[PDB]
């Protein structure tokens, strides 16, 4: 809601606008009566060990100029710090973290921290910011036989992040689950984000990862848009798609048969978050439902 | 940059007199140390019977920058809704037996008071930061006789530690959870004096409805309990029952493990000012005989 | 400390629409040196003409971190108070001849145009700070001929520089001072000159009813003025009197101290934004030309 | 009239608080609904040279509390230091000094160099001041053979000063004064401070000086009370009342048969000021009409 232009805000407007055109998409975000959610991000994990001070930056431009996301954070490379650290071997299937008793430990540890560590890293630029860290996704076992202490979401609860950005605060979410006696139960970020997509609907979803977008690893290619109803099926059968690719693009897709046509995912490097949100940007992969 | 408005200004006056009243609330007003002024643990009534003064004297407190660790509980709501929904409460020993649909009520009452004292706060201009969970680590403190409830046996200090340093008031629940991760339910009155043990806060404080606790045998409130003395005598007594000799039986822990001049407050909230500003404590004051 | 509104920031993308002009207002909006935006130099009639205006563009200015110098007369309300009090303005080359009497009016008027600005600023959220003496130092220009009138020695850069790192508009009069402090009279157009020589800003602005200047000769506003080729026919022609031919001469002077790259312009109110944030003057642009 | 209490506000209003009686006292001025002014204070030249920080300090304890003081200062101690510095002699006569032209420029020149550095120091507080160097003071000459280019004050014109008030800044004032036609003339600093006191009838007139009030020169004990009615003709008539002291003591004297016997003046160290103007400390050498 509320919109105050500091100076660095001012900066990070102007510094790369160059066409009236650029202008002009800038008017329509900022005179806009919309009520619709701005945004829904999903961060890697990564991005928070290797990129904090530019993630937080870009936040904060949002926050600046009243329009806040609701931001949805990983924490995998870190867990697998840790777990290596005390001599065990983390264990996926299907992209999937297997999650035992001692796993889930150091899973809900790690999400922990790192979750109050953009929380803070945003409060140091003077960007309100709520850790909601519980009381949101009610789930039950996905499978507990195979995946033991994961979680498939049910339900999310709303109210803890709207009344955070009536606030005035950026809500800043992990992705654990719980069952409803309480249980807390591991889901992977992508997943947790696509849920969260879902029950707002918001104009912007978006999916921040290091490498851009999806690459083509046979030809190495960057792919710039992907049309999943020509192109999910066999894009699935390419052995260059790896497990994790596998289901984020499986999570996507099933979003995008829930929301409107109109709607679209981003999957982007932080750097290019704001020309993609704001000036019609082509960089990272863009993935539609289409025909 | 902290700012201060006549009002604010006037109210502060008003409640200081002394040279060691202004000594104390400078000394805490400019944080020097690690130390912490207050915790101050809330009745779940309150939230639900006088949310707006409340909401107010903590306000009070925050913008004379002063940031107090506020944990408040919700058995009343927890209570009602059980009823509501044609359940009995179960407790044994003062303490809720827990099973799994049990569980889910306290929770989402937990969350929606927490919530609503947080909400409360931010209309008065108080930045407000919603623990939920994160701070207390237990076990079970006895599977087959209360279910989902927790023995505390750990408070990691940094969400609540952050929170103030970003110049926003911690608002916890009691809420719990095993290494594993399983949420357990723990007795207000219990975490709050978990917290108390390891911040060994200037003040003590329990904000319940009647202000203090009363002697069953007399129907007079009691102002001040001396626990080396009159513990073990008290215990014994009949009309001593359910949470009261619970809260009482945690303070008395608390302060065998805290140093002798500290003490723990016992009152109403119309009552919190003057408790927090002076010495002249109001209510039931419990100490170390 | 600086924020800016949504309406602020909106206003700004309006006037921006080229990498060159993002590139200039950052350099403005973000100088940690002594180097100046502007010096406008706002006519006296303006402050009773058309203030709210005024003030409203200066506020804009002063709203997105952009500290302009300015200057203001007040001859126009000089001559009202003359008149009703039955007495003729007096001039002789565009120069007012200020007696002792003349003189208190003019101290009087100045004061009093200049707190009604400040007070318009103040009153939309604009710290500014009235500069009314200790910035001209003169002589006498003739004292047999003008009387009070100055001829500008020196300009003291310490109260203006001092206002604006202070985060405040400076206000000036183009009153003077000798050394011993008796105050000296001097034209608008001729001080604004003055500090844009010393300062040296990228912008150096005249804001007059008219939006520039009009050839007499054809009725049509002049569009732009190159010194070099055109100021010595200009100022044989006989439309050019009074307060435009010193207008115009101070000018030239001025610009001959100036790089060829700066220029000035006399402009209408209206069109302050436009000339401020980019290449496209409006009214009469006058330079030394190429 | 804006009240906003900052940290060292806070810190500056409670550290010297021992009693109630004192709370009751600060109590009485924020609760005040009085339009009349709070105080006028003069500040002599070499305070602004010596101790300026802890000028500025006290002044913006009075800002932030909303009781704008209006401020008039001299500069006499630092035109002598110039003075000496060009070999000249400085030329009093019944403490007021003789202005020929070069001395003129010399005092000019030196009261804005003191008036900027006290509006510059407030500013670095975050205390909005405004300097006011002319269009206060009309002035005819006190006696052109005698003093040169010295003024009698003839009027007070309050626009400017009500004007910086209003506006949120506190007025930062030279005494000079200026002819109808425009011949600035030099003023005693305490002679305009007492014409600022006659017209804006303040609640508080205070001179601040290095000594901390008045020294008795032959019991060489600073003085703490002086009734003027009973006292004042004695007073005159001693050999160490002489220069500065003895206009100062004039003009206070008839600035008191003018004010109500309700007024009194205040001659102190600036370190002694807010004890004084709050809790009747007694410091310094009060002077009032009495009996
Ligand atoms: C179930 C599962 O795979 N959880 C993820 C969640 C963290 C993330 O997505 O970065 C994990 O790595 O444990
Ligand atoms: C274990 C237990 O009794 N917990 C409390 C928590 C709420 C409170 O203390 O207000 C309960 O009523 O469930
Ligand atoms: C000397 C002289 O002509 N001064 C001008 C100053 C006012 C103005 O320029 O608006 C005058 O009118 O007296
Ligand atoms: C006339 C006169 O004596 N003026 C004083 C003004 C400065 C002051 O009072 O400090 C002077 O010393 O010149
Ligand atoms: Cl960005
Ligand atoms: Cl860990
Ligand atoms: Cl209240
Ligand atoms: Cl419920
Ligand atoms: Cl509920
Ligand atoms: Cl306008
Ligand atoms: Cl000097
Ligand atoms: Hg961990
Ligand atoms: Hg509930
Ligand atoms: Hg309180
Ligand atoms: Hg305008
Ligand atoms: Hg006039
Ligand atoms: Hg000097
Ligand atoms: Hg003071």
């Amino acid at each position: 809601n509320g919109f105050s232009a500091t100076r660095s805000t001012v900066i990070q407007l102007l510094n790369n606008i160059s066409t009236k055109r650029e202008v002009e998409q800038y008017l329509k975000y900022f005179t806009s009566v919309s009520q619709q959610q701005f945004a829904v991000i999903k961060v890697g994990g990564a991005i928070i060990s290797d990129n904090l001070h530019e993630l937080a930056s870009c936040l904060a431009f949002l926050y600046h100029v009243g329009l806040y996301p609701i931001v949805l954070h990983g924490t995998g490379p870190q867990v697998n710090g840790r777990l290596e650290a005390q001599g065990i071997e983390p264990d996926y299937i299907d992209g999937i973290r297997i999650t035992d008793e001692h796993t889930m430990a150091v899973v809900r540890k790690c999400f922990l921290e790192q979750n109050l560590k953009l929380v803070t890293a945003l409060e140091q630029l003077g960007v309100r910011a709520r850790p909601i860290t519980s009381g949101v996704f009610t789930a039950d076992y996905l499978d507990k036989d195979k995946y033991k202490l994961v979680g498939n979401i049910k339900s999310v609860t709303k109210e803890p992040i709207e009344a955070s950005i009536k606030a005035g605060a950026l809500p800043i979410l992990t992705s654990l689950a719980e069952t409803a006696s309480g249980q807390m139960l591991n889901v992977n970020a992508d997943v947790a984000a696509g849920e969260l997509a879902r029950v707002f609907e918001p104009l912007k979803i978006v999916y921040l990862n290091e490498k851009g977008g999806i690459i083509n690893g046979s030809t190495g290619e960057k792919i710039s848009m992907i049309n999943l109803d020509e192109e999910y099926d066999d894009l699935m059968k390419q052995s260059w798609v790896k497990y994790g690719t596998k289901l984020k693009i499986r999570e996507i897709k099933e979003l995008l048969d829930y929301l409107p046509r109109s709607s679209s995912v981003a999957i982007i490097n932080v750097q290019d978050l704001q020309k993609e949100l704001f000036t019609d940007s082509g960089a990272g992969t863009m993935i539609r439902r289409g025909y």
